[PDB]
């Protein structure tokens, strides 16, 4: 049974020190940052484990409080801390992280929606034994799962949660027995997820429908997919592409019914199923037609 110190704060943090509090390992502290108390936070407090909580890791007082806990191995999720290497190397068996990619590709910050955004065929998690840089550690473990034509970064970020915590609970056992493989990263096949952002979600009718199709989904939750029309901002929950050579400028609407509002892109129709007008939930087309038939007219040109 490893003393482990359990490093995270966020829902996808506490996925992971749940199924650890489940498990063998003896969970002698955690570490967390305020949002309000994280679910991080209690869920240590619910299980009397103390809790630790540095701004960061630049004072000698808080390196000295890490290794007085005499900690076998620190695992570290959604934990917003630079560990610099005298951290990375105060557990006996280092810092091992659950990174939210098949590493080396997406790096970084955001890389279940860059993965879907990129329309990678698959993705999953990665268990990494953390170095000092940005992501480049070796890997310990890699499972993986399709990304379906349906997935939004939060139905893929559903699937992660739940697949994390069983790959590190595999690799944790194979740390435990001593049979454990570190893989070091090739860099010439590594990328960065960056941050998605509101200006980036704002549709260019010019691009491909299937590239417009993937930041919809991608973009889901946050920060939506949106268009301009009247002088309004619509957001974009439900599209589909309809294969269809186009023959009208990009933005262009071709058909407004019930089956969708299909829009003229640089490559191929995209249909919209459901959007959100400010203010209201999400509808169905069929019913975005009831209410403002006006804003999506045949012929008329979407922003």
């Amino acid at each position: 049974s490893l003393r482990i110190v359990f490093a995270g704060t966020p829902d996808f943090a506490a996925r992971h020190l749940a199924a650890l509090l489940s498990s063998e390992h003896e969970i002698i502290a955690v570490y967390t940052q305020p949002e309000t108390a994280s679910p991080v936070k209690t869920l240590a407090l619910e299980h009397n484990v103390p809790v630790y909580q540095p701004e960061n890791f630049k004072s000698d007082e808080s390196k000295q409080q890490l290794a007085a806990l005499n900690a076998d191995l620190m695992v570290v999720v959604a934990y917003g801390l630079l560990l610099p290497k005298v951290v990375l190397d105060t557990p006996k068996l280092g810092c091992i992280n659950v990174h939210g990619s098949i590493l080396p590709r997406w790096r970084g910050a955001a890389p279940i929606q860059r993965s879907i955004w990129a329309g990678d065929s698959e993705t999953g998690v990665t268990i990494m034994q953390m170095d000092v840089g940005l992501d480049t550690g070796d890997m310990l473990k890699i499972a993986t799962l399709p990304i379906e034509a349906s997935d939004t970064s939060a139905s893929m970020y559903d699937k992660l949660a739940e697949l994390g915590p069983q790959a590190l609970l595999e690799c944790l056992q194979d740390i435990a027995q001593g049979t454990a493989v570190a893989v070091k990263q090739d860099d010439g096949l590594a990328n960065y997820a960056h941050k998605l952002s509101k200006e980036e979600a704002r549709i260019n009718w010019s691009d491909a429908a299937t590239h417009i199709e993937r930041c919809i989904r991608a973009f889901n939750p946050w920060p939506m997919s949106h268009f301009e029309v009247a002088e309004n901002s619509i957001k974009v929950w439900q599209a589909r592409v309809e294969t269809r050579a186009v023959t009208q400028t990009p933005g262009t609407i071709i058909q407004a019914d019930k089956s969708g509002i299909y829009v003229a892109t640089g490559q191929d129709v995209l249909v919209l199923e459901s959007l959100q007008i400010p203010g209201k939930k999400a509808l169905p087309v069929q019913d975005i037609l009831n209410a403002r038939a006006d804003w999506f007219s045949v012929g008329s040109q979407l922003s």
